[PDB]
């Protein structure tokens, strides 16, 4: 159709929208995008109209971005307003709790303090902090402003009924909803803090930088962090209540026309964005402020497709809003929801769950990235990950809690390992094959984004050839998780929709699968140093592996040589950080504790994995954990993805950034670049 039906709320917005259509029809050719204008009564009416295909697009505050996500509207964010520059565009703000340096209290000591709020019902100054504190408030919690006044010893809460809740105006008597109140709004809440009236202001991070000249000033303040520590205000990205999108174009989740919407708004900012045209302005109006888009906006960015509303708002924001909206609280550790990679893993997890005495629960997802996304948003808590996805999870905010260890040791739990080895395996009867001409040969990979399967060897290949078209360097291959039309899906063996999927419905997914792919169709397999021994000499009983001999396979060396499989130490491509379990920072304590308990009960201490449950039970498919996992090891100081993986591997993965096809990585780096 190529017509975007924008939704306006007021006669003013509908006027501006019509002007927007007219000026676009004058500069965009007939084959370009256009606008149509639908006037509805409220942001809520616009949300429904988009859901019912009566409209297409509307820009929303974060609070309505949440509501628009809920059943039955199922809208999603598709285009973002930004507010800085094209070289540093500021799509999100950060709700922060700013205090005076050295005032002697943490987040869990806020009760009986004096609080400075921007306004009653506002976002960063109320709904977010009060949302996060909701269960800390004293029952009865409705009405909210009474529970809040019984929480803080006194406040400034502009726009609140003073007569009803008089403790809420101690710092601004009467609680002026106008800016005649000196502590009204963002700058006024911060003056309430700077002035000594309150002990904490709930403001945006940018409120601090625009009310303090230099860093020496900002050093006089600190931020309250959710882990009950303080950090400097400059460290707001690592110390905030929530990340909030400033203004979000939303659309239908299927058939929403996001690409048309983006082309419409991309073309619009070129012609009519900040300082582009004297004839028309997207970001102002002679009919009123903030019509359709914010007058402060400098342009638009496309929201990465993997993003849904929960991911976009962030976990912390959703938690706070859930609490206030639902108006209901919950009453040891929570049992850990493990995310299983499809039904092959879901079965082993279920046996784990029933034998765990209630401490492990299971969720499923069809890809690793989908699982990481459930852990991010709270639908799950933990899983083990190849280092390549440890990297991505960290980019997405998750943290490693325990490592898989593979070396036999009298003290495995407490002995860091240096890593395994990424190797290129070939068939010895193919004597020609050399690391210096795989060009046009056929490749087998554990999965896109995995360390030995992909990051290491494609890292090296991208240095040699300096383009990312790996499916054209190889004639064909199997790299589960590639684009379905890729020649790196051709050698895969899954049936139907399972072909090339990065789960065990694709028999070539994983270390064993990449090796099977080599035996059966390909010329080179990128796997770990242990994989050929694990599947030869009868150790793997399946018909394809039964008769394979270790000696029939060889390792390609970096120097162009070839050694046997047992000689990986002098003939590998790189070290590979062990696989690790990841979770949210708020589940790190419980997951570290629960897993160490579980592996005492079902780890490598176990005699006869036939009689009892065995979390690391050596089957073929590395279900949940790698089949050669000896124990889960403590991480000590190496507890971010950078520290756990090490500078080495991180610059390795980083060098591949331009080639990345990970939709989840693009989504998380959009929320934190
Ligand atoms: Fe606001
Ligand atoms: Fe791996």
């Amino acid at each position: 159709d190529k017509t975007v039906r924008w939704c306006a709320v007021s006669e003013h917005e509908a006027t501006k929208c019509q002007s927007f259509r007219d000026h676009m029809k004058s500069v965009i050719p007939s084959d370009g995008p256009s606008v149509a204008c639908v006037k509805k009564a409220s942001y809520l009416d616009c949300i429904r109209a988009i859901a019912a295909n009566e409209a297409d697009a509307v820009t929303l505050d974060a609070g309505l971005v949440y509501d628009a996500y809920l059943a039955p509207n199922n809208l999603k964010p598709v285009v973002a307003e930004f507010y800085g520059s094209k070289e540093d565009p500021q799509t999100f703000y950060y709700a922060v709790a700013v205090v005076k340096k050295d005032s002697g209290f943490q987040m869990n000591q806020l009760r009986g303090k004096k609080s400075c709020h921007t306004g009653l019902g506002r976002s960063a100054g109320w709904n977010i902090p009060i949302g996060l504190l909701y269960c800390d408030l004293p029952e009865p919690r409705k009405p909210l402003e009474k529970a809040v006044a019984n929480f803080f010893s006194g406040s400034c809460a502009p726009c609140a009924d003073g007569t009803d809740f008089p403790q809420l105006c101690q710092l601004c008597p009467g609680c002026g909803c106008s800016t005649l109140n000196q502590y009204f709004g963002y700058s006024g809440a911060f003056k309430c803090l700077k002035d000594g009236a309150g002990d904490v202001a709930f403001v945006k991070h940018s409120t601090i930088f625009e009310n303090l000249a230099n860093k020496a000033d900002r050093d006089q303040y600190e931020l309250l962090c959710l882990d009950n520590t303080r950090k400097p205000v400059d460290e707001y990205k690592d110390c905030h209540l929530a990340q909030v999108p400033s203004h979000t174009v939303v659309a239908r989740s299927m058939g929403g026309k996001e690409d048309l919407i983006w082309e419409l708004l991309n073309q619009a900012q070129e012609h009519f964005g900040k300082d582009k045209s004297k004839e028309f302005q997207l970001f102002s109006s002679p009919h009123g402020k903030d019509l359709l888009f914010k007058d402060s906006a400098h342009g638009f960015l496309k929201v990465p497709p993997r993003m849904d509303a929960k991911m976009y708002l962030g976990y912390e924001y959703v938690t706070a809003i859930r609490n206030l909206r639902e108006g209901t609280c919950p009453e040891e550790c929570k049992p850990v929801k493990w995310c299983a990679l499809s039904h092959h893993e879901r079965l082993k997890c279920d046996e784990w769950s029933v034998n765990s005495v209630g401490k492990i629960e299971c969720v499923s997802a069809e890809t690793t990235e989908d699982c990481i996304a459930k852990i991010m948003n709270g639908e799950a808590d933990a899983m083990s990950l190849d280092g390549g996805f440890v990297y991505i999870a960290g980019k997405c905010g998750l943290v490693p809690v325990l490592a898989e260890n593979y070396n036999k040791s009298d003290n495995c739990e407490d002995t860091p390992e240096a890593g395994y080895f990424a190797i290129a395996v070939v068939k010895k009867s193919a004597s020609d094959l050399t690391w210096d001409n795989l060009k046009g040969k056929k490749s087998c990979h554990t999965a896109v984004g995995r360390t030995a399967g992909w990051n290491i060897p494609m890292g090296l290949l991208y240095n040699k050839i300096n383009h990312c078209r790996f499916d054209e360097f190889f004639s064909e291959g199997c790299a589960p998780g590639s684009k379905k039309d890729s020649s790196l899906c051709k050698l895969c063996m899954g049936s139907g929709l399972n072909l090339c999927e990065p789960n065990n419905k694709e028999g070539y997914y994983g270390y064993t699968g990449a090796f099977r792919c080599l035996v059966e169709k390909g010329d080179v397999a990128f796997v770990k140093h242990q994989t050929v021994p694990q599947n030869t000499g009868g150790k793997n009983p399946d018909p394809w592996a039964k008769n394979l001999n270790e000696k029939d396979y060889e390792l390609l060396c970096l120097d162009g040589t070839r050694k046997p499989v047992e000689e990986y130490a002098n003939c590998h491509l790189a070290r590979a950080p062990n696989h690790a379990v990841v979770t949210r920072k708020d589940k790190e304590a419980c997951v570290h504790k629960i897993l160490r308990q579980q592996q005492h009960l079902f780890g490598s201490n176990v005699t006869d994995c036939s009689g009892n449950f065995c979390l690391f039970r050596s089957e073929t498919k590395d279900l949940l954990f790698r089949d050669d996992t000896v124990c889960l090891a403590k991480l000590h100081d190496r507890n971010t993805y950078e520290k756990y993986l090490g500078e080495e591997y991180v610059k390795a993965v980083g060098n591949l950034r331009k080639c990345s096809t990970s939709s989840l990585l693009e989504a998380c780096t959009f929320r934190r670049p």
